[PDB]
């Protein structure tokens, strides 16, 4: 998300209205320095379900994460924060308040709904496929020595599956990927023109892709979710605004974070290169790596982030109305109270909780599917295939508040 300049300011302010937020442990996740793994952080757990931080109250435990991210109360945050932040009118503002995460109730039920069916069970199986002979032929030119694992494989791979998923030609896929890391939705809620004005011109150049690829498809649709989307425009279901925003929505959600969290996967594995040879050994194990991989290091260690729409109580907590609430999965997923030796990464604990790296409520990752299917399909093929990888070069990381997203993975696969 897009830090917005509260700096502690409104939550300040509640914080000094408030008894039931007395003794909520704080935590500073905005500071450069601060690390989720830090010991203060697993402290602040073991103290209470929900800390205080300078944006919103922060939701340390898994069954309160899964709780708050499904109450009613709690809305999308970025309408309000738009609000407080004086975003100007225009496209910026436009996106932020218009895009499907920012809806609530019958809007969202309806735009998402128009998006659901490349998800479904029959058409991932559909696209799994594609997905494996991508995988396979991307490991086939993978270099020999040092590379980046981005550039080579975590770019790609979601860039071809998204390019397939919406209908573009699939030699597009360094244009799309470009495209949709500079929309830069991080920077959205900025106070500073400069920095608006690069959002501004990054889902300019967006747009004027998709908009061209939507007007391709009003004349010659075809098998694809940009084609579904426009019969429904046909159909009077939605108009082209809509239309040209739900699209983007997608492709912007859908990259980025299955690229870092591919990324993230290689790096697990470099610091247990044993874990890698299990799968190796038995390829079977690939889901179940996944979602290990999910729960030590998901890419979006705040998952859901939701603004209370009245005052309520909940866990002995009173949340104002307009309090920011961000899920974050990161500590829940080092919950002792649903996870064995929970500050252990290790693929082989058949788990009974699943990770949450995907959020909840009717807003929960519209491709949540297809992300566990190109990671899994990665896993399983990269450990068949390769020797376990081992780290060359300096990680760069993006500054985004709430991403761990690896910009450029340098390693190599085997010592040798
Ligand atoms: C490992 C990869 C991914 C992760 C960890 C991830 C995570 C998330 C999270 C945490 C949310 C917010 C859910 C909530 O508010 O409760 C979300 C929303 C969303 N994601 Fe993903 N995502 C990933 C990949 C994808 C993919 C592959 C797609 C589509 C192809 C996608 C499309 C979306 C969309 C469209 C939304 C908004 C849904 C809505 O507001 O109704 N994401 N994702
Ligand atoms: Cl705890
Ligand atoms: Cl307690
Ligand atoms: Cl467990």
């Amino acid at each position: 998300i897009s830090e917005f300049d509260s700096e502690g300011s409104n939550m300040s302010t509640t914080a000094h209205t408030e008894p039931s937020w007395a003794d909520l442990p704080f935590l500073d996740f905005t500071d450069p320095n601060f690390s989720w793994d830090s010991p203060e952080v697993a402290e602040a757990r073991e103290k209470s379900w929900i800390a205080r931080t300078p944006l919103a109250l922060l939701v340390l435990r898994y069954a309160e994460a899964d709780q708050l991210a499904r109450d009613k109360r709690l809305i999308s945050g970025f309408r309000g924060l738009v609000d407080m932040v004086g975003t100007p009118e225009g496209p910026v503002r436009d996106f932020m308040v218009d895009f499907l995460q920012s809806l609530d109730g019958a809007d969202h039920r309806r735009l998402r709904g128009l998006a659901t069916h490349p998800f479904t069970p029959r058409r991932i199986t559909a696209v799994q496929p594609f997905v494996r002979s991508t995988v396979e032929q991307l490991i086939d030119k993978l270099p020999q020595g040092d590379f980046d694992f981005v550039q080579h494989f975590p770019h790609p791979l979601p860039a071809l599956v998204m390019c397939q998923l919406l209908g573009f030609p699939l030699e597009d896929y360094d244009t799309v990927g470009r495209l949709s890391i500079e929309t830069n939705l991080g920077l959205a809620l900025s106070n500073d023109q400069d920095i608006l004005v690069k959002v501004e011109q990054g889902l300019g150049r967006m747009f004027d892709y998709l908009v061209a690829a939507i007007e391709k498809r009003k004349v010659e649709p075809g098998d694809d979710l940009t084609s579904d989307i426009v019969r429904a425009f046909h159909d009077g279901v939605l108009d082209d605004y809509e239309l040209r925003t739900l699209v983007a929505t997608v492709l912007v959600a859908g990259y980025e974070t299955t690229n870092h969290q591919l990324a993230l996967a290689m790096y697990d594995f470099a610091q247990h290169p044993d874990q890698w040879m299990k799968i190796k050994e038995n390829p079977e194990l690939a889901p179940q790596a996944v979602e290990e991989v999910l729960r030590w290091s998901p890419t979006l260690p705040v998952t859901a982030t939701r603004v209370a729409a009245e005052d309520f109580e909940v866990n002995g907590v009173r949340i104002p109305t307009g309090t920011p609430v961000f899920m974050c999965a990161h500590v829940a997923h080092r919950d002792p109270r649903v996870f064995a030796d929970a500050d252990r990464f290790d693929i082989t604990v058949k788990r009974e909780a699943p990770s949450i790296a995907f959020g909840g409520g009717p807003h929960f990752c519209l491709g949540t599917a297809l992300a566990r299917l190109e990671l899994t399909e990665a896993v399983a093929a990269l450990a068949t295939r390769l020797d376990p990888p081992q780290i060359a070069g300096e990680i760069t990381w993006r500054h985004e508040l709430g991403v761990a997203g690896p910009d450029a993975l340098p390693l190599r696969f085997g010592a040798a």
